[PDB]
């Protein structure tokens, strides 16, 4: 889930 909880690189 790209820009999650968590900042996703691959998005």
């Amino acid at each position: 889930l790209g820009g999650g909880s968590v900042r996703f690189g691959p998005g």
